[PDB]
């Protein structure tokens, strides 16, 4: 019992964190096999960030200008290439701690763990979600770039995010491990607005199921609704539209609690329309949307 | 920018997690040097838990009845002893992954990271605090016993908690690594009520400082207060009394923001008396008390 914003164990990802320095810029890199992945803005000065031409900036860089340090030892860079917004630095040594891994591009609403790093050293681990506007509400200071987001499936690490940027609004932007930004963000110090941060409806529902499983049942009501009626209310409250796919994905939680998905939707509808009235659900005074249905099943069943 | 409930990287603690089986009971153990630490209730059956006499139950156990498994390999138990509510199993092999470590007994209000484990395998990591009633609001299923709480200071892991019990109220109870329970809890399946769960005032204040640092300033007011006046209001709201030690501990956050501690106290006082009015602070609709002043300084400065 108890429900916590839980992150995946970070050991497997800690074994991959290295420091990459180019000129005066130092950020983090991810060392998997004989390649070190890092944000391409490592080649930029703070003046370059206003309007960088990464191809031209990269021409003035050779293998020896990229200083890669793993722990306290220097890695020899035998090649370098730019793939979208990331640099791939080929080193002569394969990482002996390379876990089984995949590079995945997640969809908005999906959650992942972030290992915040500085100078190739891990400082903390937290859980977050890819917002529907393709930003992440992270915790990153200067020097955190190159910190990664990942999920673990038993022994396979699926790397889904690499930190690149903080927007003027305090939200974060980054890429998948192929260098493609999530959302319309570009690695430039220019005016970039995030877009409407809507609530991940299916995750809120999953978290309502988690509360029922853990004993918080005050919000359960005598009502039901339809997908269309619920969506009318969801639109008004800037909630993502709920589809039949979402209902299907909530099926195992619905089965475990004996509460039909549309009944939980009517409970959520009354919570949006009437508020919490000073009450809490799983020790929270707002509706939490950063647990997917898979996270709730995982946490409530103890998958290791 | 951004403020997240961040846990310490868990790699160093993952390298210590083993599975301990005695009879039909399987729980987690912590392997440091040639000793495996685990809850003594590993020797109990579910019937034994009602009224166990651990000394008598232990007499019927020999070294070979404790099955210790690290990863996929079995450790040879060459000795066993009971120290308060923990068993120490001496094994013939020192853990090659033993980090630098200490065993510490924390005070209520102090925070730590938990690596929730099942069958000696880590499943997740989260941050929590030792509540003023000596319980922890964790996330633990059956089989999680022996999961540990720790803090990391650069390379030294200070182990402060070992999970033992879940109370009928869904809160958790456990010991330090010397086997002494936090609070008045005993390792028995008997009626045990936690006590008043008060709010950790100094942590709430620290988190208000974190919000100011990260831009959430709406709650800052034109008022001030005194320690005695603030404490009158704090008592009414079941908040821990604020002492001069707490004011001193908040000094570096006070210095960074230019907001005197007593001014932040008057802001908190108005928040307790008038509520949030549908507003949020650091994306939260309630006052968060599970970040110490040290955690805020650490997160906001990037200590690795
Ligand atoms: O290190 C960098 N360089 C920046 C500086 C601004 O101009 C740009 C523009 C584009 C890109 Cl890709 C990065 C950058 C950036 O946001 N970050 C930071 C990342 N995350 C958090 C930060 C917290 C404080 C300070 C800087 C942080
Ligand atoms: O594994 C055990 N044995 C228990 C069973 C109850 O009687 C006692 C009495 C004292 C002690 Cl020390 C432990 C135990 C206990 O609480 N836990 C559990 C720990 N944490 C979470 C649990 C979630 C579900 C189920 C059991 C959980």
């Amino acid at each position: 019992s108890g429900f916590r914003k839980m992150a995946f164990p970070s050991g497997k990802v800690e074994g991959c964190m290295v420091q990459v320095t180019c000129g005066t810029t130092t950020l983090n890199g991810l060392w998997l096999d004989d390649v070190v992945y890092c944000p391409r803005h490592v080649i930029c000065t703070s003046e370059d960030m206003l309007n960088p031409n990464y191809e031209d900036l990269l021409i003035r860089k050779s293998n020896h200008n990229f200083l890669v340090q793993a722990g306290n030892v220097q890695l020899r860079v035998i090649g370098h290439s730019m793939q979208n917004c990331v640099l791939k630095l080929k080193v002569d040594t394969a990482n002996p701690k390379t876990p089984k891994y995949k590079f995945v591009r997640i969809q908005p609403g999906q959650t992942f763990s972030v290992l915040a790093c500085y100078n190739g050293s891990p400082s903390g681990v937290y859980q977050c979600a890819m917002r529907p506007n393709f930003t992440i509400k992270g915790s990153f200071l200067n020097g955190s770039c190159g910190s990664v987001g990942f999920n673990i499936d038993y022994d396979c690490v699926s790397f889904c995010y690499m930190h690149h940027m903080e927007l003027p609004t305090g939200v974060h932007a980054g890429t998948d491990l192929e260098g493609n930004f999530y959302g319309p963000f570009v690695d430039r110090q220019t005016a970039q607005a995030a877009g409407t941060d809507t609530t991940i409806t299916v995750n809120v529902l999953a978290w309502l199921y988690a509360a029922v499983i853990n004993g918080d049942r005050w919000f359960l009501n005598r009502f039901t609704t339809t997908l269309n009626d619920f969506n009318l209310v969801a639109m008004k409250y800037n909630y993502e539209p709920l589809t039949q796919d979402h209902v299907d994905i909530l099926g195992p939680l619905s089965a475990q609690t004996g509460i039909a998905v549309l009944d939980m939707c009517a409970s959520l509808k009354e919570l949006l329309q009437n508020g919490m009235n000073g009450r809490t659900i799983l020790g929270s005074a707002l509706l939490e949307d950063e647990f997917t249905p898979f996270d709730v099943v995982r946490q409530c069943s103890g998958v290791t």
